[PDB]
């Protein structure tokens, strides 16, 4: 039973990686692009980009461990542990050439360590809508003159006593609509059906727990990245960020300038956090153009 | 019916103030001291301090509007609105002499405007464990490298669509144990029996909602205080803050110096947010000594 509709010409499949059965959706022909989703979502957030990219690339969109239909990690939820699974998954399909990487929200957290540690394996990189875990996150204000901030969920999700699982269980659909819309500029892209699908997915008890275990490991990821960041990223990089409500604005490119030698960035006016859905057409175009001056079918 | 045991020699009573029935506990003889509790608790947090103060003062400990056994406010939950109720209640019992004030957590928010607008009515002032609402609160971090953000609850409680009531209803006792203990250094004083008492009270639907409405009005209170703070406090003031997990440390005194000409502050080591319970002996001593520098019975 697929949690989300698979687009035509794609297959929903599973691979075992280090004892963890990972789910992904794959299609297309050419060099590999891996698309890594973020919190609240699954591979499905890429379902509009995937058929376009599949015209020139092999496209794979895994579910993060514990989310969607992927088994939880057996090592842990820090960025360095999770990135092992995603790197080895990508290499099962592109063992002989570098692959491209596109990540959104905690997809960044779960890929940056494998990018920095295996730079020869990464052809081009696209990061959108999340800080790389480092000391900058310790500055983000808890509360704003307009009300709730964009980052208080860090502490809510990281709290112990299974605080988030316990308060959200039985209200998963309600809470998902709230945080989607509280980080959105364009809420009308989110149908009741789409919200139902996302909510059913992360409401699985192991997926609800997995969602927050990424945040309970966030400080460990920050400490890990403090060492990894001694090595600057050398591949061509693009950042994308929303310019509207929920968007990260200039922070995305400005942070990446400290990590990457070769980086260009865009801020999308009128768009919030959920770029693949709120601003599908211009985000698809920027990603496709950026990846298509590298190499492709 | 009493939500909490009234100490020997005190009366539990009610008084209508501008159409709102406020509950209070009162005892002793001499000049008046009003003790104003904060979020998650009621008049009862003062129940160990009250018999000692009552040897020298008339002591009144009201329930904040909507909390404990007091009716919700009819005007609103901003600091300036709620302070009217508390000032009028005090002045019912001390119409012709200044009175003393002790306030904890959001009891500060709900008293600071009537202090600065009626400085001749306040003989001495003791504030503990809360910022006065102003622009400084917009810089407190959402997420910390160590420990936990003390202030992320600001956005949780202020989030719209009744987010906090919807998630917490039916789980009030679990949530109260979590946020009390996470803001505590000496957690062992919060026995299940004591947590049961506090949770039964704020689980009343109108009390659970009232609790969060104080935070939904926080931005308004900040705007109110920007004008009010053009006049510094002139009466003798003392600040207390915990030095341990959950405590505000030096911030309490350092902010108060911007508001008061005559202020001394204490940081209590090994004590978190809940000073009357975690550190009863040194806190009671500090308060009694400070208020007994003035006229007492
Ligand atoms: C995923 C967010 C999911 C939203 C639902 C809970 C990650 O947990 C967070 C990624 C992005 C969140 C948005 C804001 C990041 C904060 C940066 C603000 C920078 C300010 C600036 O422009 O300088
Ligand atoms: C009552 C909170 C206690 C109940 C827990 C849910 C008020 O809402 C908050 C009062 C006291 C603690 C919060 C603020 C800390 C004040 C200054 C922060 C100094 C340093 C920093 O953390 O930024």
């Amino acid at each position: 039973a697929e949690e989300f509709p698979v687009p035509n010409g794609f297959e929903s499949a599973y691979r075992e990686v280090d004892g963890v059965k990972l789910h992904y959706v794959k299609g297309g022909q050419g060099p590999l692009v891996m698309l890594v989703h973020g919190f609240g979502q699954t591979w499905y957030e890429w379902h509009q980009l995937m058929p376009e990219l599949a015209k020139r690339f092999t496209v794979i969109a895994p579910d993060l461990p514990g989310l969607g239909q992927s088994e939880p990690p057996k090592t842990g939820y820090s960025g360095e542990q999770v990135a092992v699974y995603l790197h080895k998954l990508a290499r099962q399909f592109s063992p002989d050439r570098p692959f491209d990487l596109v990540a959104h929200d905690i997809g960044i957290w779960n890929t940056y360590p494998m990018v920095v540690k295996n730079q020869a394996d990464i052809a081009r990189l696209v990061y959108m809508q999340a800080p790389i875990p480092d000391a900058r996150i310790y500055r983000f204000p808890a509360f704003t003159a307009q009300g709730e901030s964009l980052v208080w969920h860090f502490s809510f999700f990281a709290a112990d006593d299974r605080l988030a699982e316990t308060l959200i269980a039985g209200k998963e659909r309600f809470f998902l609509e709230h945080f989607i819309k509280s980080h959105a500029s364009n809420t009308e892209v989110f149908s009741e059906r789409l919200l139902d699908l996302y909510a059913r997915s992360y409401a699985k008890p192991h997926s609800l727990n997995a969602s927050f275990e990424y945040y309970r490991a966030l400080n460990e990821s920050v400490r890990q990245n403090a060492e990894l960041a001694k090595t600057r990223l050398q591949m061509p990089t693009m950042t994308l960020a929303g310019g509207g409500h929920g968007g990260m604005g200039t922070f995305q490119l400005e942070q990446m300038k400290a990590y990457a030698e070769d980086v260009e960035g865009h801020v999308l006016p009128g768009c919030g956090h959920w770029l693949p859905e709120e601003c599908a057409a211009p985000m698809n175009r920027l990603v496709i153009d950026f990846l298509s001056r590298g190499r492709h079918h």
